[PDB]
DNA sequence: ATTATGACGCT
DNA sequence: AGCGTCATG
């Protein structure tokens, strides 16, 4: 009853940048723009891997992980931009550039925590009590929240788009009791107000378009922005959550699209998150772990404790290339040349990074894959990382790794290398 | 022969 | 520390 805690006390919201990195490649060229398109890695084989689409070429069935010459047999005017290439390698850098901006913008709003190149969470609770504040009871117009949806509405007792879109709005904002300073609902709505705004301040001041949920968690958020893309915002309320869990597949949830939420599913003989409302908090901690249980009976029931972390910038910088069947490393000259190419980006982002960000790295993972081998990493050594020196960084690199060569000539690598790994981690403030 | 990352949990 | 899992631009 009025002890049984609810996971509301918080406004959490995911922004998410629509197909970034063919937003960052439209701006640049505006022969791209409004068109069906798509970024690609490399080139030779299969045209290139697809690794972001536009939401024109979605249409046509396109989608990441695809080979370019595949995507081109479903949409024959595709047009396609290439990652940068730098030292033999794709090089990332303008997309985070990019990336830079929108979370600079991002903010002047919040404090974020980011979560990937194109998104960040964001926890509003205290400028939405600002801004309440600031309302003193006075009602939120529909005019406030032009691309917002409210997850679950309309209901009970138009054929277009927009049109259900208002309709669902307009139900929402008249429940509202906006008398209430501490009403969830409402103070998911003024939430979705200023992400309204930040969208806003995101899309003026780059360019470009992005999504949002508003809930009171990061795992509703998440869920949320995923339900109206593109350049839409959806808030999903703490009583939205039992309709829309009860037909929701555990794997859409955020950390169960793997092997744990397959096990969820077999060893529990459901399917769908609200079922899992049905299993004690022991019973679901004896199948999955004390934490992993825990986390599920909260998190079907709406509630969710993980804090927006106050991190801006990523923890880690790193560097990696693989090297596919002929294209394996078999001689130490060829290792070599291809640690120093790597070791060489991570210096110049090492670099930038501690004029930028006023912190330096201290230790070095070098980590390989060998022929044969199906985990994604053969192997995972450190070492310290004293200087930015590609040369010094690249022969501590082979230093740690030669152990691996199985070969009796030194001349040669077996067996051969099929990846490459090279990062920076443990900062300190400079 | 989706590839280039990056966060985090486990032991 | 080194390995595994999850996410996916
Ligand atoms: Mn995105
Ligand atoms: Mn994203
Ligand atoms: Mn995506």
């Amino acid at each position: 009853g009025p002890h049984m805690a609810t996971g509301q006390d918080r406004v959490v919201a995911l922004v998410d940048m629509d197909c970034f990195f063919v937003q960052v490649e439209q701006r640049q060229n505006p022969h791209l723009r409004n068109k069906p398109c798509a970024v690609v890695q490399y080139k030779s084989w299969k045209g290139g891997g697809i690794i972001a689409v536009s939401y024109e070429a979605r249409a046509f069935g396109v989608t990441r992980s695809m080979w370019a010459d595949d995507a081109k047999k479903l949409c024959p005017d595709l047009l396609l931009a290439q990652v940068r290439e730098s030292r033999g390698k794709a090089n990332l850098t303008k997309y985070r550039e990019a990336s830079v901006e929108v979370m600079e913008i991002m903010s002047r709003f919040a404090v974020i925590e980011r979560a990937s190149i194109d998104e960040a969470y964001v926890d509003l609770t205290s400028a939405v009590q600002e801004r309440l504040q600031k309302l003193q009871g006075q009602p939120i117009s529909a005019d406030l929240l032009p691309s917002t949806y409210i997850e679950g509405l309309p209901q009970g007792p138009t054929v277009q788009k927009e049109g259900m879109r208002k309709q669902g709005l307009f139900q929402w904002l008249d429940s509202l009791q906006i008398d209430n300073l501490t009403s969830p609902d409402l103070q998911l709505t003024v939430g979705a107000v200023i992400v309204e705004e930040m969208r806003a301040a995101i899309e003026r001041e780059t360019g470009f378009q992005c999504s949002a949920g508003i809930s009171h968690n990061k795992v509703l958020a998440k869920l949320a922005c995923g339900l109206n893309k593109p350049n839409r915002q959806t808030l999903v309320s703490h009583g939205s959550v039992p309709q829309l869990f009860s037909q929701m597949p555990i794997r859409k949830i955020r950390s169960l699209g793997g092997k744990l939420g397959a096990s969820v599913i077999e060893i529990l003989g459901i399917e769908y998150m609200g079922e899992l409302t049905q299993f004690t908090e022991s019973q679901l901690q004896s199948h999955f772990g004390e934490k992993n249980g825990s986390w599920l009976y909260a998190m079907c029931r709406g509630i969710e404790h993980d804090p927006v972390k106050p991190r801006q910038l990523p923890k880690t910088i790193g560097c990696s290339k693989n090297f596919p069947g002929k294209t394996a490393l078999a001689t130490r000259e060829q290792v070599q040349w291809w640690l120093l190419q790597l070791a060489q980006e991570l210096e110049e982002r090492l670099t930038k990074d501690r004029n930028d960000n006023d912190r330096v790295a201290t230790q070095l993972v070098v980590s390989i894959r060998v022929q044969g081998d199906k985990r994604l990493s053969s192997l995972r050594r450190c070492c310290a990382l004293t200087r930015y020196d590609a040369h010094k960084m690249s022969h501590d690199a082979f230093t740690v790794i030669k152990n691996c060569n199985t070969s009796g000539i030194q001349t040669e690598w077996s067996p051969p290398l099929t990846m490459l790994f090279l990062c920076a981690t443990k900062f300190s403030a400079s």
